C-alpha cells in the first residue's frame, strides 16, 4: 500500500566497485589513484568492506516488518533507495512508481538533517517522483527528537558506563558526534549542528557519564573549512585539560557499523586514546536492534498517522 522509501548512503558491495562509489562521492569528477588507494586502504583496514549493505537492507526490511507486524491500517512495503551506489534513490522510486506506489513516506537512515545530507536525499528522491508522476513523497527530514532515540543511545552508554570503575567514572567522557559537514553550513543557520548538540544535550540528560562534549568527524579532502573541532583533535584537547581516562564515543550521527565508524573511531580515535593513555569505549551502533527498528517503526509511524 504505502511505499517505505528507505534512504542511505551506499556502500561498495564489492572491491571493484570502490572506484565508480568514489567518483559517484565526488558528483562524477573521479578521484586519483592516490585517493582512491587511501579510501581502498582504509577499507582494508576494516577487513576488506564495510558490513553497511546489509546493516542497511536489515534495517529496510526490520523496519517494514516491524510496522507491518504492529497495526494493520496500511501495509508498508519498503524500498531501498542509496545515495552513491545502486539501488540508488530515483531506482527506489522508479520501483515505488512501476509497482503501483502512489503514496510513500520516505526517511533517511541518519537521525539529524542538514543541506548536504537529508536535504540531497529529499530533493533526488522528490524530483524522481515529480517525472516518474508517482509517488507522493511524503518526507521525514530529521528524528534525533524520537524519545526513544534517545533513550536507545542513553541505555547504550549507560551499559558500557558502568563497565567503568566508579572512582574512574569522573575522569570519564562522552564525544558525541557525527559526520562532518563544510563550516559554511553554519553560516547560514543550517540546523545540522544545532540538532547534534541537541541530542548530545538530550543524552548526556539521561546517562552517569558526568562529562561530555560534542565533536565530528569524517571531514572530506576539500579546501574549505569543515566543521570541527574532529572528535581526534578533540579528545587531545580534553586529555590536556583534564586529563580523561575513559573516552566514550558515540557517532550518533550514524545508525550502523560502518567506515567512517570501524575506521574514523574504531581505529583513528582509539589511536589517540591509546597514545594519551586514555581507555576507548565505543557502544555498538543500532544496526538493525530491535529497540532501533523499534525507534524507526515509531517514526514512522508518527509522520504516517500526521499525514
Ligand atoms: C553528512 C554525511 C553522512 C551522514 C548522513 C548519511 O548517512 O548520508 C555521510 C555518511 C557516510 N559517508 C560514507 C562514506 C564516504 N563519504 C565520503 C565523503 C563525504 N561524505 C560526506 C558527508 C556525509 N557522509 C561529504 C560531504 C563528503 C565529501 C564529498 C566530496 O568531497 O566530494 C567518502 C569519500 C572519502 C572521504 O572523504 O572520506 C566516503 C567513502 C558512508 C559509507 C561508509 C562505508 O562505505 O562503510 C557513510 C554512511
Ligand atoms: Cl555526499
Ligand atoms: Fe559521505
Amino acid at each position: 500500500k504505502v511505499g517505505l522509501l528507505v534512504m542511505a548512503y551506499g556502500t561498495p558491495y564489492k572491491d571493484e566497485d570502490i572506484e565508480r562509489y568514489y567518483t559517484d562521492i565526488r558528483h562524477g569528477h573521479k578521484p586519483s589513484e592516490e585517493m582512491i588507494a587511501d579510501l581502498r586502504g582504509r577499507y582494508h583496514a576494516i577487513g576488506g568492506l564495510s558490513p553497511l549493505a546489509k546493516i542497511t537492507e536489515a534495517q529496510a526490511y526490520g523496519l517494514e516488518k516491524a510496522l507491518n507486524d504492529s497495526q494493520d491500517e496500511v501495509e508498508f512495503k519498503a524500498y531501498i533507495g542509496l545515495k552513491h551506489i545502486e539501488p540508488f534513490i530515483e531506482d527506489a522510486v522508479e520501483a515505488m512508481h512501476k509497482d503501483g506506489i502512489e503514496e510513500a513516506i520516505s526517511i533517511v537512515l541518519a537521525p539529524h538533517y542538514s543541506s548536504f545530507s537529508v536535504e540531497a536525499y529529499n530533493k533526488r528522491a522528490k524530483e524522481a517522483a515529480d517525472k516518474l508522476g508517482g509517488p507522493r513523497i511524503n518526507a521525514i527530514n530529521d528524528w534525533y527528537k524520537q524519545p526513544k532515540f534517545i533513550q536507545m543511545w542513553a541505555d547504550r552508554i549507560n551499559e558500557t558506563a558502568k563497565q567503568i570503575p566508579a572512582d574512574e567514572l569522573l575522569d570519564t567522557v562522552l564525544i558525541v558526534s557525527a559526520h562532518s559537514l563544510p563550516e559554511k553550513i553554519k553560516q547560514h543557520n543550517d540546523p545540522y549542528p544545532n540538532q547534534l548538540q541537541e541530542t548530545a544535550d538530550f543524552i548526556f540528560e539521561k546517562v552517569v557519564v558526568p562529562h561530555y562534549a560534542l565533536g565530528w568527524q569524517s571531514e572530506g579532502k576539500t579546501g574549505e573549512p569543515w566543521l570541527g573541532p574532529d572528535v581526534q583533535d578533540l579528545t587531545r584537547e580534553l586529555y590536556g585539560r583534564e586529563k580523561y581516562k575513559h573516552f566514550i564515543y558515540t557517532p550518533v550521527g550514524f545508525v550502523a557499523e560502518h567506515l567512517e565508524v570501524l575506521y574514523d573511531n574504531d581505529y583513528e580515535c582509539k589511536v589517540v586514546t591509546d597514545e594519551v593513555g586514555a581507555a576507548y569505549h565505543r557502544p555498538p551502533m543500532p544496526n538493525s536492534d530491535p529497540e532501533f527498528l523499534e525507534v524507526l517503526r515509531t517514526v514512522v509511524w508518527e509522520k504516517y498517522s500526521n499525514l
